């Protein structure tokens, strides 16, 4: 396997299969290994990245997790002042981890790459989780605040989903 985006050592995570061939993912399984610290003497600090909705973040997300829908503020949250150290790992993740957390995931990279001399980067190491929320909270409901979840295409929320959208740089 290739080495992380810097190419200074290799991928620590065990990865799964995903629909972007060129991108990592992990399992559930993985997410919980990190919270519960069993890469704690090699990973200073990992950020869980909730690209989904801030109704859909607010009705139940991974405990920790950031909610950084706008690639904007995506951006100003992770590059204005780059989080540094050991490793540093970004988890990225939507709903079914199948749009918007890739998206996300290839921007930063992309912002990073922008902002650095090659093959230089401030967050060299990034993941998918497999299935997003809604693969994560049916394994592991105690690592979400609140024990529960809200789809997208919740009934309930049609008028909040156009709200956002409005607010995106790009549909
Ligand atoms: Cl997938
Ligand atoms: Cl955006």
């Amino acid at each position: 396997m290739e080495l992380i985006g810097d190419y200074s050592k290799a991928f620590l995570l065990q990865t799964v299969d995903g629909k972007h061939q060129d991108l990592k993912y992990i399992s559930p399984e993985t997410m919980v290994a990190l919270l519960t610290g069993k890469f704690s003497n090699i990973v200073d600090k990992f950020v869980i990245v909730d690209c989904r909705y801030p109704y859909e973040y607010e009705g139940g997300h991974i405990k920790t997790a950031v909610n950084l829908p706008l690639e904007r503020d995506a951006e100003s949250f992770l590059l204005k002042s780059p989080i540094a150290p050991k490793r540093v790992i970004l988890i990225f993740h939507s709903e079914f981890s199948s749009e918007r957390g890739p998206r996300m995931c290839r921007f930063i990279r992309e912002r990073d790459r922008a902002v650095n001399d090659y093959p230089s980067l401030y967050y060299p190491e990034m993941y998918i989780l497999k299935g997003g929320y809604k693969e994560f909270f049916p394994q592991h409901p105690n690592f979400c605040e609140p024990q529960d979840y809200r789809p997208m295409n919740h009934e309930a929320f049609k008028d909040e989903l156009k709200t956002f959208r409005l607010k995106t740089r790009s549909w």
